[PDB]
């Protein structure tokens, strides 16, 4: 006679099929209730954060990848599902990606799906630009000015929103340098002062040449979900760099007959490696001190592995990494080769990609400190110069900080 919660971030649509996913599991197990938690991803961590603070967090979670380190730096943190093996197949998931999970050899969440953030494209608006999707970094950065000049001040290549552009400019400087963007011996970031400069810089010439809107421009708006903005929903800007594994919470909006496209990917001639952030899109998680770790097993299972959570699911969350799940999603005719999200991940997979990203490039005072800098330098605030030492030296205190 069991009481289990469960919480999650996304939007109504990975909403819905969860909550019928979940109405399956009850019927399946009438002894077994599951109090569902949701919001979207704003303010998510936050909540989450305060409960583990308190002892009150859900008995099962879906987490980021990136908060292992924040709440698990010993492995501890989460329910080890290495223990819970019986209720929960593990086999289904491959070993190294398990591994990105696993934290001093304690199993911390299931992988749901992998994911890269890449280009996707307004169709729509593109062609009244009457461009080409940007082959090269160049490409790119020219689009802003045809944009401009052919349809308007209001119309924009892309819109980036800070950690999307952190994200942006750290693959380029890869491409170019070759260097992870952290030293994790050091616990600092890798790049030199100058490199900062030309981080900073480089968003400076993008915002200059119009490929995105500045974040004083952005802040013009409302303080809307991004993807829930009328310059989105009306093609005026005309793209995203993006987790292949959440398109459709961005594409959906978009007003008919438009549809977000997969764009190419930019590569530096003479570059070794894209620099993509590729990681584990979410996990599922145990609560440390569930009094239903067997039960919450079993969910996670049902979720992932069954067919009818599989069916429930869909494609929600990215392509499933569980073998039996995603064979299934083939078969019944769900995971299409041409579907933008699919695409995404076939072709940033084909991309060079040995490079890993840290945990450490996507702590959240470290992506809030990146809006602050390049707002510091839209409003004029701090020269580039400036911005970029300012971020160097708070960004390095901030990671000692964080991977104590
Ligand atoms: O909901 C998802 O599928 C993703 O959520 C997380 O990303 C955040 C937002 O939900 C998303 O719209 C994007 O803008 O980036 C945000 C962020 O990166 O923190 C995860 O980080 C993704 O991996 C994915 O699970």
């Amino acid at each position: 006679e069991v009481n289990l919660r469960m919480s999650w971030w996304g939007g109504n649509g990975r909403h819905q099929v969860t909550l019928k996913a979940l109405e399956e599991f009850h019927k399946q197990h009438p002894n077994i209730n599951v109090k569902a938690e949701y919001t979207g991803w704003d303010g998510h961590l936050s909540r989450l954060t305060t409960q583990i603070a308190g002892g009150t967090e859900p008995d099962v979670m879906q987490t980021n990848w990136n908060w292992l380190p924040i709440f698990s730096k010993d492995g501890t943190g989460f329910y080890n599902l290495f223990s819970v093996k019986e209720q929960l197949d593990l086999a289904q998931f491959d070993p190294k990606e398990l591994q990105q999970t696993t934290v001093n050899g304690k199993l911390n969440g299931i992988p749901i799906s992998v994911t890269a953030r890449i280009f996707y494209f307004n169709d729509a608006t593109w062609a009244k630009a009457g461009l080409e999707y940007p082959k090269t970094w160049d490409e790119l950065l020219a689009a802003g000015k045809v944009f401009k000049e052919k349809l308007g001040d209001q119309y924009y290549p892309v819109v980036l929103e800070h950690q999307d552009t952190l994200a942006l400019i750290r693959s380029y400087m890869t491409q170019k340098y070759n260097i992870p963007t952290i030293d994790e011996a050091n616990k600092k970031f890798a790049y030199s002062p100058e490199q900062w400069v030309e981080f900073f810089t480089m968003y400076k010439t993008m915002v200059d040449n119009h490929v995105m809107p500045s974040t004083k421009y952005y802040a013009s708006f409302g303080k809307s979900n991004m993807y829930e903005m009328k310059p989105w929903i009306n093609g005026e800007w005309a793209g995203t760099y993006m987790w292949n594994s959440t398109i459709t919470k961005y594409s959906d909006n978009l007003t008919k007959p438009a549809k977000l496209v997969l764009g190419p990917y930019p590569m530096l001639p003479g570059a070794k490696d894209a620099g993509l952030f590729f990681k584990p899109a979410q996990m599922l998680s145990i609560g440390k001190s569930t009094k239903h770790p067997q039960e919450s097993a079993m969910l996670i299972n049902f979720l992932l592995n069954s067919k009818e959570g599989v069916e429930a699911l869909g494609l929600e969350r990215g392509v499933p990494l569980s073998a039996t799940a995603v064979t299934q999603l083939r078969a019944s005719g769900v995971i299409k080769d041409e579907d933008p999200s699919v695409a995404g991940l076939n072709m940033a997979l084909e991309l060079p990609h040995k490079m890993t990203t840290s945990p450490y490039f996507d702590d959240p005072q470290i992506v809030s400190l990146f809006g602050d800098a390049i707002q510091y330098i839209d409003y004029g605030q701090k020269t580039v110069q400036e911005t970029a030492e300012y971020f160097n030296k708070q960004g390095d205190r901030i990671l000692k900080r964080a991977m104590r």
